[PDB]
């Protein structure tokens, strides 16, 4: 019905041309984009990405990659996971930069320049103001532009020597230094803020519409039960503890699932991000927004505590990096790669993109997508950035 | 009111001291502020260590209470509990006589499990069912017997091999296992709390009475700077950011004050804990008891990853030791101290124990108590346990 805000397309530093693009968009050949040597990125960044295996006939995962200018210079790196719809995720790509600007010239004479206020406090809080103020932004032009859906949003800045890490969904952040991994971000699913959801619709319960119940249960209950103890677990318990089956029990739970296919209000299995302000439950008039926040988790690294390595690097990657392959083994895959390129070859940390996103589509012949050790490979969108480190040296 | 009602239980010091009440009265003496320790003709389980000593004059009473024994569910379960009483006794008598029971009867609903979701998961449920029901307890008895005040809750319970420290209050536990500090519990302050209270206040803001705003800012704000850009940090921020100050900004701050000034609707400076049901904001009609929470924290050490020495020793303390001791001073005194009594000795943990309360209380003066280094000494009520883990060691 309205129009786009911007034309959905690939990170323009692919400086893709839209047959290109349409070329990408193949769920059976599913071709890994990388970075063009001709074209390099601040740091020599590496980038690469792959469509997924079907879900959506769009790549809905974007990415942003720029030196901002605050009125001092601010390298920046994003990726924004797209869910039920590009929109949110390409507005957010080309935005999101600006927010962050604006937040940061509010306070970049204290940075160049009773609680005791430390400076990266106001970086912390800049950022923090900034994924919020991208929402409402969203919000406001719903109305007039189509911004379809939602997306998670991982981004990082560099700042007077320090990175900053700021995290609103379930995209990871890791960086990889002589081996050790050391992470940079926490993922927000019904799972990690199960209690925080529990809570809220405990002290809200409209929010449930009389359809759900906050209980978690460890199976679903049915009226089978009633009258009978089970296990049940509240906002204010970790662990379990028994209940007699009391009718309101009977709801389907705020939380279902186990692990990374656990949903809040049996739709959505991110907590975190932008978009999603018309998101409702599944032929149902209730909201999910209520229970989604726009706030990131926010991690500093100090870049001058450390002579980084050609290898250390910082791996940005959206889920379907993080669905099959542990820290681990991506640890494993960028210290194994990496020995074998010249150090001083610009192009390294984008074929070590491109290696991760390998390992984690797989190739596929009649069994599905599967990566090593015949295990299924992602069939998710997959966006990595390998970020060396090298480059902020003091 | 409260105070028209008896005693749910006299006034006392931990049972397991025998104090007759002579000896009760000769400790409440805030000027000699005597160091009661545990008679070596009374053993405690695991020949546990405890010393304890009076407030130097902020309250009549010493408003701690303490409580071990061991505990049988329907298997063994130790039994160590600290309760740091506030505006009253009552709440930490009551829950020192009865939160055990609590837990028993939480323990007896999954006791079948734990001997023929984690195990664990179910330990830690009914500790957390435990402290609610406590409360609760408290919460309708309050209506036929006076049971004053509130007091934070510290409990560690030793089942099947197991260690569960469970903390809701300011109180604290440290491991120190051949010499180094495994931190036990996290205290439950305005501070460590800030975001849970601002967004507490936000979603109901009634329950501000139009007294307070939710936000924080880096000073109290004056009506001077209406108009005028402020940091402010809100329930979602970690850091600061600016904000025009709009006549709501000038409200009295739900969270105002650092460390242990810090307080919530300038009332409380705990956020955990059992009792205050009927706790007021300073003159008035906002009840505190939203904001405040029995759900502990629960933290696990497994007593078999490791075969633990004559000086390996579980340390609880209420804030009157934490708040002059660091938890490496602390590390140090037990290390220093320890070595120098015989292995075989069962009052070896109890002078310990008097050692940290003693450490952390110091010696009057004609300025006050005084500790190591002309450092003020703690006048608060300090109750400390030894506890060795030697005695939770394999077979
Ligand atoms: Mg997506
Ligand atoms: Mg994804
Ligand atoms: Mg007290
Ligand atoms: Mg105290």
């Amino acid at each position: 019905d309205l129009p786009l805000r911007f034309p959905y397309g690939r990170p323009e530093f692919l400086g893709l041309s839209q047959d290109e693009v349409e070329a990408s968009a193949d769920h059976i050949a599913r071709p890994i984009l990388i970075l063009k040597e001709t074209r390099r990125l601040p740091w020599a960044t590496g980038y690469a990405e792959v469509i997924n295996a079907g879900k959506s006939t769009h790549n809905e995962d974007q990415a942003s990659c720029e030196v901002l200018t605050v009125k001092v210079s601010c390298h920046y790196w994003s990726l924004f996971d797209g869910h039920a719809g590009s929109g949110a995720a390409v507005v957010a790509s080309r935005l999101l930069q600006h927010h962050i600007t604006e937040q940061l010239q509010d306070i970049v004479d204290i940075l160049k320049n009773e609680k005791k206020i430390p400076h990266e406090c106001l970086v912390i809080g800049a950022l923090e103001s900034a994924f919020k103020e991208m929402d409402l932004q969203i919000e406001r032009e719903r109305s007039s532009y189509n911004i379809s859906g939602g997306c998670t949003a991982l981004i990082v800045i560099c700042l007077l020597g320090k990175l900053y890490v700021a995290n609103a969904g379930d995209s990871r952040a890791i960086i990889i230094r002589n081996g050790e991994i050391i992470p940079m971000s926490s993922e927000f699913t019904p799972e990690t803020e199960r209690q925080r959801l529990q809570y809220l619709a405990f002290m809200q319960p409209h929010l449930l519409g009389n359809e759900f119940t906050h209980l978690e249960f460890p199976r679903r209950v049915q009226r089978k039960e009633l009258g009978k103890k089970m296990l049940y677990r509240d906002f204010n318990m970790t662990g379990w503890a028994y209940k007699t089956i009391e009718d309101e029990d009977l709801k389907f739970p705020l939380i279902y699932g186990e692990g990374k296919k656990a949903r809040v209000m049996a739709t959505i299995g991110v907590t975190r991000g932008l978009g999603d302000h018309d998101l409702k439950v599944h032929d149902s008039n209730i909201y999910i927004k209520p229970f989604l926040s726009s706030a990131p988790e926010v991690r500093i690294y100090d870049l001058s505590k450390y002579d980084h390595g050609s290898d250390d690097v910082l791996i940005l990657a959206t889920d379907g990096l993080w669905d099959v392959l542990s820290n681990e083994e991506v640890a494993e895959a960028i210290t194994q790669f990496l020995p074998n390129c010249d150090p001083d070859d610009p192009h390294r940390y984008t074929l070590a993109a491109q290696d991760l996103v390998m390992r984690a589509r797989g190739v596929l012949k009649d069994r599905g997508w599967r990566i090593s050790n015949d295990r299924l490979g992602s069939g998710d969108d997959i966006s990595v950035y390998v970020i060396p480190l090298i480059h902020g040296n003091k």
